[PDB]
């Protein structure tokens, strides 16, 4: 079906802006913010039929989620939140909403030129993380 063809691949983080404030807003403690903020993850995105898998490999944590668009799932985040996640495709953007403890954060993943841009939003705080092909 070629859904998400442009996202598929191996991507390496090259820049991050305002991620400390994002993590604070989400509730991440001091030490975890410091160590997570250093990391330069490899994000590996693959598709097999209707199932999308996004793996993140880094010095901090390795994470993996597999999901079907529109179908809620359980996720344990890198900072150990136990969240309920739903990922949809809206106008070519992967939109990932995480719900936990009456809170919500949204992570958007977009293809821009040869980059994959990740925008993380919690209340009024945004962080932008830019990935290039690995
Ligand atoms: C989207 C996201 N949200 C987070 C929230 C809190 C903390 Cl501490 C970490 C993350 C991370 C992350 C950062 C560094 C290495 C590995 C994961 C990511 C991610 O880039 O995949």
């Amino acid at each position: 079906s070629h859904m998400c063809d442009a996202f598929v691949g191996t991507w390496k983080l090259v820049s991050s802006e305002n991620f400390d404030d994002y993590m604070k807003e989400v509730g991440v403690g001091f030490a975890t913010r410091k160590v997570a903020g250093m990391a330069k993850p490899n994000m590996i995105i693959s598709v097999n039929g209707d199932v999308i898998t996004i793996k993140s490999e880094s010095t901090f944590k390795n994470t993996e989620i597999s999901f079907i668009l529109g179908q809620e799932f359980d996720e344990v985040t890198a900072d150990d939140r136990k969240v309920k996640s739903t990922i949809t495709l809206d106008g070519g953007v992967l939109v990932h909403v995480q719900k936990w403890d009456g809170k919500s954060t949204t992570i958007k993943r977009k293809r821009e030129d040869d980059k994959l841009v990740v925008e993380c939003v919690m209340k009024g705080v945004t962080s932008t993380r830019v990935y290039e092909r690995a």
